[PDB]
Parts: structure tokens; sequence; C-alpha cells
């Protein structure tokens, strides 16, 4: 069994044995003593510990492979002229097929971000959005797959005008630097500072104007828990918190470079929502509010969703119910995050596994 073109064969059918390809495996960075972390590779207790979680790592790997094949398909057809809705639906169709969506056991981990230009994150079109991708646009494609709530959060930036090449390069390098600086026992602030240093070593010229690339100070990498995109620990992308990464944790390492102020504010119409992982059970009598929470619980649990995904489930006239869920604090809204009008923002993101034996850039590909 080989993959089709366009991709339509689920990843689990491509590996009948249930063993999925590993990401990039790295040795952890040396400690402040200068001492190597190579011992972890050959340790008996670490090899045992790592094997105990093989099913889990293997789940991430399935999700990551879907992600690789999905984004490769996307890069081949994404073109200005297409509506943002058309882009998202086409990516998502492919993603459903390859992840072999199965309710909460396998599916899409969060909505397809395609934030444009000054907007950096959390934009996906709601129904009726007639936005079209433009030749001069800079588009952040950020989408997620999961298997059993093992989430791949992974993103790259799409352009068509070579004028942004260096901006994209700055951010790619910054993201790779964070990935490199990350490891067990590493201070989150140190990763932040390292990321900043690389990002800011780049200058770019866009339409006769120059800028030093700035990290977006109020955006960050994050710990990943099960069915939980942000698990509590944040990774600064500026010089931050001295809390340390720990063995067995999973991280989204993401950076954002901007030609703007290097700060985002909530802007535009909201599309992204997600249940508060900490909210307990709440009885609701209000019929449409109760119905919508039920739909959310059955379909997304604690995974993020968007309004388009409610439309496709056949829900309508739900806006008030959704607002109610937000106001009650059962659901949280995640509106698009934008730097100043006229700025350009870029993003690259990988998920990494802090395995006892090594660091695995599980979502790494030939592409980035
Ligand atoms: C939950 C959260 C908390 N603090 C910062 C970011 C996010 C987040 C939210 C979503 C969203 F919008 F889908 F809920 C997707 C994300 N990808 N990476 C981080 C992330
Ligand atoms: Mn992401
Ligand atoms: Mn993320």
């Amino acid at each position: 069994k080989v993959q089709t073109d366009p991709p339509s064969v689920p990843i689990c059918d491509l590996y009948p044995n249930g063993v999925f390809p590993k990401g990039q495996e790295c040795e952890y960075p040396p400690t402040q003593d200068g001492r190597t972390a190579a011992w972890r590779t050959t340790s008996e207790e670490k090899k045992a510990l790592d094997q105990a979680s093989e099913e889990i790592w293997n789940d991430f790997r399935e999700a990551a492979e879907a992600h690789r094949q999905v984004r490769k398909y996307v890069m081949s057809w994404i073109k200005p002229g297409m509506t943002m809705i058309e882009i998202c639906e086409k990516l998502e169709d492919c993603s459903r097929k390859l992840i072999k969506e199965n309710g909460l056991n396998a599916g899409l981990a969060f909505p397809t971000g395609c934030s444009l230009n000054n907007c950096a994150a959390h934009y996906t079109p709601n129904a009726g959005d007639t936005t079209v991708l433009q030749y001069d646009d800079i588009c952040k494609i950020d989408f997620g797959t999961h298997i059993s709530g093992r989430i791949i959060d992974c993103a790259f930036t799409v352009t068509f005008n070579p004028k942004y090449d260096t901006l994209l390069k700055a951010v790619k390098d910054a993201t790779n630097t964070g990935i490199k600086c990350a490891g067990i026992d590493v201070r989150l602030c140190d990763v932040g500072e390292a990321i900043q240093e690389v990002m800011e070593s780049y200058e770019v010229e866009i339409d006769g104007k120059t800028y030093q690339v700035k990290p977006i100070r109020n955006l960050n990498g994050h710990s990943i828990g099960q069915y939980r995109i942000h698990a509590g620990k944040t990774v600064p992308i500026v010089k931050g918190e001295a809390t340390r990464m720990e063995e067995g944790e999973v991280y989204a390492i993401e950076t954002f470079g901007s030609t703007g102020k290097g700060v985002v504010h909530d802007d535009m119409e909201c599309s992204h929502y997600m249940k508060n992982f900490d909210v307990g059970h709440v009885p609701i009598r209000l019929p449409r509010t109760k119905h919508l929470l039920n739909v959310i619980n059955e379909n997304f649990g604690t995974l993020a969703f968007c309004r388009r995904w409610l439309d496709r489930l056949g829900e309508s006239k739900y806006l008030m119910a959704l607002k109610n869920l937000c106001d009650l604090g059962i659901v949280d809204p995640y509106p698009p995050l934008c730097d100043i009008k006229g700025s350009y923002t870029a993003q690259f993101e990988h998920t990494i596994l802090l395995r006892p034996t090594c660091k695995e850039v599980v979502s790494r590909g030939d592409d980035y």
C-alpha cells in the first residue's frame, strides 16, 4: 500500500504493523558544566522508561506523518486567487482522510489557521468570509492532527513574493534555534533569549523599507498535554520565566517574527473556541446552550474547534448559545491576534518530545 496523489490513503494503512516513522532524533544540549547528555541514549533506566511510553510516542508519530503528507499536498496547490475558505476546506478534507478521523480517538486537533499579513495567529474563516489569498500575502498555515489526544501542533508560512524570503528565513532559523536550545532541565527564559538573539540578527527590506525582525513578545511556545493544546508551561520568544522543562514533557516550539511593533492585540471576528480544560461539569437548562455544549462535548471535548466546524455538523443559530458558553466560562474564545496595520508576520512551529533517551522533533520533515 502506497499513498495516492492527491493523498487519500490513511496513514495507518500505509504502516499495517502499527509502527510509524520517528521524527528527527537529537541528543540533548550539554549542561552548564559543559557535560554531555549523551549518557541518556545508552542508559538502562532511560531506555526502559522510553519503551514504557512507546504507544504514546508512536501515536504522535502517526499524527506527525499525517501532518507531513497533508502539508506537502497543500504547498503544491495553495495559490493566490483561492478563497481562505477553499484553502481551509481542502486542507481539512485531506487531513480527515489521512488521520482516519474517528470521533475523539483520531481527528483534527484544532482549526486550520491561515492568518494573513499583520495577523499572526488564530484566524480561520467563519462562514460567508469572502477573503481571497493575494500574491503579496504572507500566510501562516498552522494545523493540528491527533491520535488519542496526542497532538501535533505544526506550522509554516506561505508566500509567493520573494520579497519576504529573508523574513521567513529569520523565523525558520529562530524556530530551529529554540528547538536546538530546548531540552530536559533547560530554563524557558534561556530558550526565549536564544530565540530572540537569532531572530534579531536579521534585517529585511520590504518595498524600500528596512526592519530588524522582532519576535512577537506576547506569543509563545507551550507544553502539550493530552487533548490539551496548551498544558500550562509557556516558552518565551524574548529575553522571560526561569522555570525549567522536564523529562517526558511535550512542547510546541513556535516563533513569530514581525516587521510591526512585535506585539499582538485581539482583532477581527472570533472563529476559534475551546472548552476550558479545568471547567468541571456544569448543569445547563437553557435548551440551545445545553444542546451546543453537548455537541461540543461529543465532538471536540477539550480540543479547540471553530464555527465552520459547527456549520458542518449541521448546527445553525448557535451564536447566542456559544456566547453564553463563553460568558459562563465553560468555553473560551480565541480571537485572531494581530500586530499593527501594515506589518508582516511569519511563523514556524514544530512539536518536540522530551523523551528520556533523546529529543525528538517528531513533526520534522524534508520541507522544514
Ligand atoms: C490555549 C492557548 C493558551 N495560550 C496560548 C495559546 C493557546 C492556543 C490556542 C489555540 C486555539 F486557539 F485553537 F485554542 C491553538 C494553539 N496552538 N498553539 C497554542 C494555542
Ligand atoms: Mn500551532
Ligand atoms: Mn502552538
